[PDB]
DNA sequence: ATGGTGACGCT
DNA sequence: AGCGTCAC
């Protein structure tokens, strides 16, 4: 029976991301509690990254920088570029392409977000092996390298730990052969070790890594042992590592699904799927997440490492809460420029780096009232990158929603405004 | 009043 | 197409 260890998957992700920036373009900042705000005047602004300093004062994302300031008096903030009245996210942008760039050199890569991409090393972990004429691996080849499960059976600080862990994962490898599972998750790690120290020499930047058999297994072992490490987690510490795992932190279950696996199978842990058929799991979630959930719970994935290095969409959206709401013609005009004109630089930039043009305009906004993250969502073409005429046309299709009688007013007023460009084709 | 991104499934 | 979920 398969047993889901066909591929190596590493997943790299940039520690305290956009603080990391923010440090590198500001030594004062660096080896301090500090924090990414958004936005000054609404109550210090909105926090979106914390360095683990910070973390260390309970500093977290989604927290106000005045908050913040009451659990960590000395917090030091960096802010986010405002242009065109709205936070402008273009040095991350920038960063991030330093970092996927560097990843592409060792492995085709998917850009997951701003931050992580997976890699599929199944077939540079081939080639080192075949380099690799026998020769044990050493463990000064695997210096911050973390095994699950490891150490076990028969010291008191974490590098000794993770010494003796790696001692005994390497002491039982079956360097002989080379379709030993294992034995190319571990080549995959040494990979991941030289990725990493080209990220951070490159571009100073450190990041966590996974190394797993999977796209799933590879994300959720990044994250067992952030920041500055990477974790190896086998398809054999795979039982122990779920029979505590709460099915909330496995990707794709943190939502509404994964509450629905809890309350409908009346478990708690990832560990404790097995126990249903298949048709079981389809019964209740539907035939893909039936399906999904049975094979994953026992570390079996199959979703392909995606050959995808630009994003497949380039938006950009403000939103306008309580009194601030959009309530003139005028106001609605303003904004629709002020978002095209951004998309307008953006998409410039994307058509002369990327060779590509979009060819749909989305427009999306929020009325007030309404609750959703979307109100109503509407697409026209987009045919030149004119930040005018694509403002113009975001009106034109939204002009509709607009109830009010008097048309120099907007009603009911307008809490979000979104364009987004789609549809990329070769150029 | 976190805000501003982005991928993908469903019908 | 337009709506919803899930994630950084
Ligand atoms: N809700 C969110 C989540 C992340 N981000 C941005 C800021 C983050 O630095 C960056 C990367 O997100 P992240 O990986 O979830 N967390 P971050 O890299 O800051 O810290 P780590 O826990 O990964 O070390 O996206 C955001 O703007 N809004
Ligand atoms: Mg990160
Ligand atoms: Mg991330």
């Amino acid at each position: 029976m398969a047993t889901g260890q066909d591929r190596v998957v590493a997943l790299v992700d940039m520690d305290c991301f956009f603080v990391q920036v923010e440090q590198r373009q500001n030594p004062h900042l660096r080896n301090k509690p500090c924090a990414v705000v958004q936005y000054k005047s609404w109550k210090g602004g909105g926090i979106i990254a914390v360095s683990y300093e910070a973390r260390a004062f309970g500093v977290t994302r989604s927290m106000w920088a005045d908050d913040a300031k009451k659990l960590c008096p000395d917090l030091l903030l960096a802010q986010v570029r405002e242009s065109r009245g709205k936070a402008n996210l273009t040095k991350y942008r920038e960063a991030s392409v330093e970092v996927m760039e560097i990843m592409s050199r060792f492995a085709v890569i998917e850009r997951a977000s701003i931050d992580e991409a997976y890699v599929d090393l199944t077939s540079a972990v081939q080639e080192r092996l075949q380099k690799l004429q026998g020769q044990p691996i050493s463990a000064d080849l695997l210096p911050s390298t973390y095994i699950e499960g490891l150490p076990q059976g028969p010291t008191v600080q974490k590098e000794g730990m993770r010494k003796q862990g790696l001692f005994q994962w390497l002491d039982s490898l079956q360097i002989d052969n080379l379709t030993s599972p294992d034995l190319q998750l571990t080549v995959g790690a040494v990979i991941v070790e030289e990725m990493r120290a080209a990220i951070e020499r490159e571009t100073g930047f450190q990041c966590s890594a996974g190394i797993s058999h999977n796209k799933v297994l590879a994300k959720l072992a990044c994250g067992l042992n952030k920041p500055n490490r990477q974790t190896l987690v086998s398809h054999g510490s795979v039982p122990q590592l779920f029979s505590q795992m709460p099915i909330r932190k496995i990707r794709s279950l943190g939502g509404k699904l994964g509450a629905s696996v809890i309350e409908i199978l009346g478990i708690e842990y990832m560990g404790e799927l097995t126990q249903f058929t298949e048709s079981q799991l389809q019964s209740h979630f539907g035939e893909k997440n039936g399906s999904w959930l049975y094979a994953m719970c026992r570390g079996i994935e199959h979703d392909p490492v995606k050959p995808r290095q630009l994003p497949k969409t380039i938006g950009c959206s403000k939103n306008f809460p309580g009194k601030t709401a959009l309530a003139t013609r005028e106001q609605v005009q303003w904004w629709l420029l002020q978002l095209a004109q951004e998309l307008e630089e953006r998409l410039t930039k994307d058509r002369n780096d990327n060779d590509r043009v979009a060819t749909q305009l989305v427009v999306s906004i929020r009325v007030q009232g309404d609750k959703r993250l979307s109100s109503l969502r509407r697409c026209c073409a987009l045919t030149r990158y004119d930040a005018h005429k694509m403002s113009h046309d975001a009106f034109t299709v939204i002009k509709n929603c607009n109830t009010s009688g008097i048309q120099t007013e907007w009603s009911p007023p307008l809490t979000m405004l979104f364009l987004c460009a789609t549809k990329f084709s070769a150029s």
